[PDB]
């Protein structure tokens, strides 16, 4: 997260860290047994880390649970990032409490202007590299279709939206990948891509979760 702020321990209780010996992506807890992330975060050997603040210190509220199954979207295209969403099932159910909680799925696609919270342990620099140990947060509005599509001609599909600031300075970044964009108490987006980070006229691009609700629900219910 570039130009954001320190969230505060466990203030984003649906935020997860995906770990394969190190943090490599975020995700969101959608029920006690399931995490949603980006398809581009796929790998084998994922451990899901819940109740994290500092990812380098065991602070006492964490749950570490191995994945039993990954399901990349049937139509994920790694070349275009279309359908950049994946489901991860936990080997055992997470214990739900104040610091580990699920986030609701959206019931419609949010409008331009809606304010959202984006969070993660990604790069905090727009030039260079600095990875934070504690969770960072950013408040950012959904941008209009035309703002998004003008910034990235030919590359935005009906399954992507933009959120952030066209002036630059404030954005998600590498390492935030797969993490939540939450607007009005719903999971509207998944951190997907962008051109650099916090660059002028290059806002973040996010998987439009509202398009996937049916697939998520059907897939979880059969697995
Ligand atoms: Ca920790």
């Amino acid at each position: 997260i570039v130009g954001g702020y320190t969230c505060g321990a466990n203030t984003v209780p649906y935020q997860v860290s995906l770990n394969s010996g190190y943090h490599f992506c975020g995700g969101s807890l959608i029920n006690s047994q399931w995490v949603v992330s980006a398809a581009h975060c796929y790998k084998s050997g994922i451990q899901v880390r819940l109740g994290e603040d500092n990812i380098n210190v065991v602070e006492g509220n964490e749950q570490f649970i191995s994945a039993s199954k990954s399901i990349v979207h049937p139509s994920y295209n790694s070349n275009t990032l279309n359908n950049d969403i994946m489901l991860i099932k936990l080997k055992s159910a997470a214990s739900l409490n104040s610091r580990v909680a699920s986030i609701s799925l959206p019931t419609s696609c949010a409008s331009a202007g809606t304010q959202c919270l984006i969070s993660g342990w990604g790069n905090t620099k727009s030039s260079g590299t600095s990875y934070p140990d504690v969770l960072k947060c950013l408040k950012a509005p959904i941008l209009s279709d035309s703002s998004c599509k003008s910034a990235y001609p030919g590359q935005i599909t009906s399954n992507m939206f933009c959120a952030g600031y066209l002036e630059g300075g404030k954005d998600s970044c590498q390492g935030d990948s797969g993490g939540p964009v939450v607007c009005s108490g719903k999971l509207q987006g998944i951190v997907s891509w962008g051109s650099g980070c916090a660059q002028k006229n290059k806002p973040g691009v996010y998987t439009k979760v509202c398009n996937y609700v049916s697939w998520i629900k059907q897939t979880i219910a059969s697995n």
